[PDB]
């Protein structure tokens, strides 16, 4: 079982020096990721949410960042689900070398994917029952909407900062989740793609080119397309789907709109209506190898205080990247904050993948 350090270096340029930040929050007991339904024999007992924020630096300059949320949902002193929600991924082009951002991300997901679900449960206070890893349903959800910046304010400037476009960006993640499906899930895992830009048979035309045999247009919350959105759509942070659901609660329509019309109406919300190409990817299956990794001090650093967490992360999402000064400052601040208030050095690693 590899470490984050082993995973990373394995996909970063050969013999090159990089240092990374693996910031995790303290597992928290919060509300159901999906609005509960009274007429449902099943209503979750516990929904443990926790955030993973990663950062990669190259010679004192941060150039990439990934914001991921993991939801561990427990139902009947036996059943459990772990949803890995990819929220934000951004670059700022300030690394003197060229790296495969597509690969870094995939590997960071393979890592988060290998974390034993009880790792999050044990940290929760008071103690929360433990489920069996070999049989926890695992899901990945992501919403691809290309943008200027997401974690690095104003990095849009920096002449050389590749920014994919809706479609380009949709084939990028596509490649990643496909690679994950192939080497991490079982032969019967649900793999869904849905582009509310329409062309139902155009999505199909694209999925044909995937390696995993089971991609299908659709999402992983839609079973019976006539069910009510509210009881099936998950409400993630800063997510477009959640946005629409709260709109639907203003207009007292929650009880009226079905999943079917939900997607049809989701597009015209100014978030779409032609404006850029957005897609919704989803995976729901069982891991190939049962997850049993418990992150170390080297794999993850967990500031003990939601405040201290927000502080460290602020040092990245709070800079000015209209210039390379920000990339340098972000680095400095973190390395310095770590070494001076947590007695910890940014994990360092030499590349390893040839060309
Ligand atoms: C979780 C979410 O849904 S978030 C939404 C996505 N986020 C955003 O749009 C935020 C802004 N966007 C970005 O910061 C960037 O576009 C990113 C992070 C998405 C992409 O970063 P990149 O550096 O482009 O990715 P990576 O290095 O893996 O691939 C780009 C390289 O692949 C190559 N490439 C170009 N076309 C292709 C292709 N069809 N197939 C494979 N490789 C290609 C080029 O080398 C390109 O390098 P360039 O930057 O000199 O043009
Ligand atoms: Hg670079
Ligand atoms: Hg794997």
């Amino acid at each position: 079982s590899m470490s984050l350090n082993d995973f990373l270096s394995s996909v970063l340029p050969v013999s090159e020096q990089f240092e990374y930040l693996s910031l995790q929050s303290i597992p928290l007991e919060t509300h159901a990721v999906v609005t509960p339904n009274k007429d449902d024999k099943r209503v979750p007992k516990s929904t443990i949410k926790t955030q993973h924020f990663f950062s990669l630096f190259h010679q004192g300059k941060v150039f990439f960042s990934l914001e991921v949320y993991v939801y561990v949902t427990l139902w009947d002193e036996a059943d459990a689900e772990r949803l890995i929600f990819v929220s934000k991924a951004d670059t700022n082009g300030y690394c003197n070398t060229r790296v495969s951002v597509r690969d870094i991300t995939k590997i960071i997901l393979e890592f988060i994917l290998s974390i034993d679900p009880n790792y999050y449960l044990q940290k929760v206070k008071p103690a929360i029952r433990s489920t069996c890893p070999r049989e926890i349903l695992t899901k990945i959800c992501l919403f691809t909407r290309p943008a200027s910046q997401y974690l690095f304010p104003d990095s849009s400037k920096n002449s050389k900062k590749h920014i994919l476009n809706g479609e380009e960006l949709m084939k990028w993640w596509g490649f990643i989740l496909d690679r994950l499906l192939i080497e991490c899930f079982q032969n019967d895992t649900q793999a869904k793609l849905r582009i509310p830009g329409e062309d139902p048979a155009r999505v199909r035309s694209y999925l044909r080119g995937m390696k995993y045999p089971l991609w299908q247009v659709g999402d992983i919350f839609t079973s019976k397309e006539n069910s009510l959105a509210v009881y099936n759509i998950p409400l993630f942070p800063d997510d477009p789907k959640a946005r629409f659901i709260h709109q639907l609660a203003e207009e007292d329509r929650l009880l009226k709109v079905s999943l079917s019309s939900f997607w049809i109406e989701l597009q015209e919300r100014q978030e779409f209506k032609l404006s850029v190409t957005s897609s919704v990817m989803g995976i729901s299956g069982y891991s190939l190898a049962t997850p049993s990794l418990f992150p170390s001090s080297a794999d993850v650093i967990v500031p003990k205080s939601r405040k201290q967490f927000r502080a460290i992360k602020k040092y990245i999402t709070g800079e000015e990247y209209d210039t390379e000064e920000g990339a340098i400052e972000a680095f400095t601040n973190i390395r310095d904050f770590l070494l001076l208030r947590m007695a910890t050095n940014l994990q360092s690693l030499t590349g390893k993948r040839e060309h």
